[PDB]
């Protein structure tokens, strides 16, 4: 985690949509004139990188009305806890991310107690399709279970009518698929998200991940003056497929196995 938590100097992604994150661990914040949004907050050991660069763009803290959380794990998750205490946000997630982000990341369906981090209370637990709305801003949860089976996408429509997908992780890295114990509808809910996400209109594709939807790149060519380098309506469909590729052929090796 130490190469992808690197820091990163935050820019503009699009009017309204900072990145804030880390190298590979995204962290988006979403500006209006009634507060803002912040999506996902890396490490515990990021929060301090996260709060100066969001302070470094020239927003404070206070103004932060919520923190949306796409899955509970200590990537994702992990810095909430301190962002909030220092913002005041109210935190937004399914119950699944509620009740895993309550226990610090424990009792992970796949990785038991092995990775923990500072535990949050989720003050609004999300449900599939409900929306906020914030000046002039609408965030909407998408239930895109598989990877956790809390695990959330967030569609945002901007104030200039564009709409952002961020994406969760649809990654099953030694994941036991085939009946599996503790989560006994993964293949069910993996497919469903599959189709859900590539459903979705998109003008902006993000994730959770920089790595899942070039964020070094776009990043480099807005630098460079492409000011629609993040605009990407192709992006979350590759991203679906892809990922829906490597699902079917890990259950097909499974299946294979004696």
């Amino acid at each position: 985690f130490e190469a992808w938590a690197k820091p990163v100097q935050p820019f503009a992604i699009w009017p309204g949509v900072w990145y804030v994150g880390t190298e590979n661990l995204s962290s988006v914040l979403l500006t209006t004139p009634q507060g803002h949004i912040l999506i996902d907050a890396g490490l515990d050991a990021s929060a301090p990188q996260i709060r100066r660069n969001i302070e470094a763009l020239g927003f404070r803290m206070a103004d932060i009305r919520y923190i949306a959380n796409s899955h509970a794990r200590l990537d994702q998750a992990g810095g909430i806890a301190r962002l909030k205490a220092w913002s005041g946000a109210r935190v937004i997630a399914s119950h699944a991310n509620a009740e895993q982000m309550a226990r610090g990341g424990k009792e992970d369906f796949a990785l038991g107690d092995a990775l923990p981090f500072p535990p949050v209370t989720v003050d609004m637990e999300a449900q599939d399709g409900q929306q906020w709305h914030l000046g002039g801003v609408t965030l909407a949860a998408i239930f895109t279970p598989g990877h956790l089976p809390g695990a959330t996408s967030w569609k945002v429509t901007l104030a200039d009518g564009k709409t952002l997908i961020y994406a969760d992780s649809l990654a099953t890295p030694g994941y036991p698929l085939i009946n599996n114990r503790n989560y006994p509808t993964l293949v069910e809910d993996i497919r469903r998200s599959f189709a859900r996400l590539e459903a979705q209109q998109v003008d902006i594709f993000l994730a959770n991940k920089g790595e899942r939807f070039g964020l070094m790149d776009k990043m480099a060519r807005k630098a460079r003056g492409e000011n629609n380098a993040f605009i990407d309506k192709a992006g979350l469909a590759r991203y679906v497929a892809q990922s829906r590729a490597a699902f079917e052929k890990q259950l097909a090796a499974q299946r294979a196995q004696p």
